[PDB]
């Protein structure tokens, strides 16, 4: 999502 390049995402 809008977590950079990490999960969740």
């Amino acid at each position: 999502x809008a977590a950079x390049l990490l999960l969740p995402x």
